[PDB]
């Protein structure tokens, strides 16, 4: 029983709205990274058995990954937009604390980055 138990997407007890920003994040954010060319990585949590990637759990303690951003969208997980972008920056910065730098995955995920912060600086006033 190598890889952890996925971030929680749902959770009875935790508020949930609907909101516009929430949806910009989902049909707008979420979208555009999900369907670019270097997402694939990023699309599920990190399967460190699968990967064969021993360590990746006694490093990152704070696991993130656009599936989990997805279904949490999707589930209205979320009371608002900033515990959202938080879960970017997370899965960003997993990926720059695990691999070195220069590292194709970590070029990756800057692009990602880059693209996302691109649309966070054009989100709706709510
Ligand atoms: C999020 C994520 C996924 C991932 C998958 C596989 N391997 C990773 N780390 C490796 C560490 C050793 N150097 C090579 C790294 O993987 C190579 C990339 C190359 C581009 C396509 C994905 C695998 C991963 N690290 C992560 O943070």
């Amino acid at each position: 029983s190598m890889n952890p138990p996925p971030p929680e997407t749902s959770n009875p007890n935790k508020p949930k709205r609907q909101t516009n920003q929430l949806q910009y994040l989902l049909r707008v954010v979420l979208k555009t990274l999900w369907k670019h060319q270097f997402a694939w990585p990023f699309q599920q949590p990190v399967d460190a058995v699968k990967l064969n990637l021993p360590d990746y759990y006694k490093i990152i303690k704070t696991p993130m990954d656009m599936g989990t951003i997805k279904k949490r969208l999707e589930n209205n997980y979320y009371w608002n937009a900033q515990e959202c972008i938080q879960d970017f920056n997370t899965m960003f910065t997993n990926c720059y604390i695990y691999n070195k730098p220069g590292d194709d995955i970590v070029l990756m995920a800057e692009a990602l980055e880059k693209l996302f912060l691109q649309k966070i600086n054009e989100l709706p006033t709510e």
